[PDB]
Formats: structure tokens, C-alpha cells, sequence
């Protein structure tokens, strides 16, 4: 009767090439089978592990994420994207609801190290960083929806992320 789940580790939807990213599975067995069947996009795939580990992410990752055990039926679809670029606004969803948190991330490329920061909704500034640090709005409000990115400098550099679409709910 139960149902599996599919976690992302870290949290985060839409990762960067060469970016690492381990795909839980929550599910019940028993002593006589313990392997669990991953499912990408429709497909069947070769890891049979409680967690399957991409060390380093490729455009071909992306899709959809299924698993399911022998006591657990499968699971919903969980969504991976993976983006080529300098820079990257990571979200844990693009849907949330009012009075939720919201973490951003401006995520930069493996081994490059980002200064300046500016995370911006609307085309306006919301907040300024000198150093990389994450946004956290610990509550929503209907204020928090719309077009979001961010820019920084990748040393000299001057690179801006695509933009992410926020929606709030009311309930």
C-alpha cells in the first residue's frame, strides 16, 4: 500500500554540469530482496542501490526520476534539469505557497569562486552580497512572486544566471 519517495541531495532541482547530486529513495523491504529499481525519465537503469549517485552531472542526466522497492510501489516524479553556464539561481521548487520559505542559491561553476552578488526580482535589486551567500526569505507573501536571477563576478567576469519563474499561492 505504501508509496516510495524520491529525494534530491542537496535540494536543489536544477544543478550545473560537473556538479554532484545523489537521488534518495525512501522505500520498505524485505530480507529476501533488498535491491531497489531506479527509473530515469521511463527507462530502467543499471543502479540498484538505496541512493543513486551522480559524481559529476552531463546534459543527459536530466528527466524524470522514478524509484520503487518490493514492498513500496513507485514513486512521483522528481524533476532534475541540468544547465551549461557560469552562473545558476538554484530553488528548491518554482512553486510555493504564502508564508513559506524560500532559499535561493546563486550557484557558480566547479572550482570558480564568485564575489558581488546581487540577487534581483522584477529587474530590482532585492539584496547585495559582497561575498557568495545564499537569500533566504524565511516567509512568503504575494510580493515574492515573479522573475527571478542573479548576477555577480567571476573575477573579472561580469556573468548573469537565466531567470527562474517563482509562483506563490494562497493555499
Amino acid at each position: 500500500l505504501p508509496k516510495a519517495v524520491v529525494f534530491l541531495e542537496p535540494q536543489w532541482y536544477s544543478v550545473l554540469e560537473k556538479d554532484s547530486v545523489t537521488l534518495k529513495c525512501q522505500g520498505a523491504y524485505s530480507p529476501e530482496d533488498n535491491s531497489t529499481q531506479w527509473f530515469h525519465n521511463e527507462s530502467l537503469i543499471s543502479s540498484q542501490a538505496s541512493s543513486y549517485f551522480i559524481d559529476a552531472a552531463t546534459v543527459n542526466d536530466s528527466g524524470e526520476y522514478r524509484c520503487q522497492t518490493n514492498l513500496s510501489t513507485l514513486s512521483d516524479p522528481v524533476q532534475l534539469e541540468v544547465h551549461i553556464g557560469w552562473l545558476l539561481l538554484q530553488a528548491p521548487r518554482w512553486v510555493f505557497k504564502e508564508e513559506d520559505p524560500i532559499h535561493l542559491r546563486c550557484h557558480s561553476w566547479k572550482n570558480t569562486a564568485l564575489h558581488k552578488v546581487t540577487y534581483l526580482q522584477n529587474g530590482k535589486d532585492r539584496k547585495y552580497f559582497h561575498h557568495n551567500s545564499d537569500f533566504h526569505i524565511p516567509k512568503a507573501t504575494l510580493k515574492d512572486s515573479g522573475s527571478y536571477f542573479c548576477r555577480g563576478l567571476v573575477g573579472s567576469k561580469n556573468v548573469s544566471s537565466e531567470t527562474v519563474n517563482i509562483t506563490i499561492t494562497q493555499g
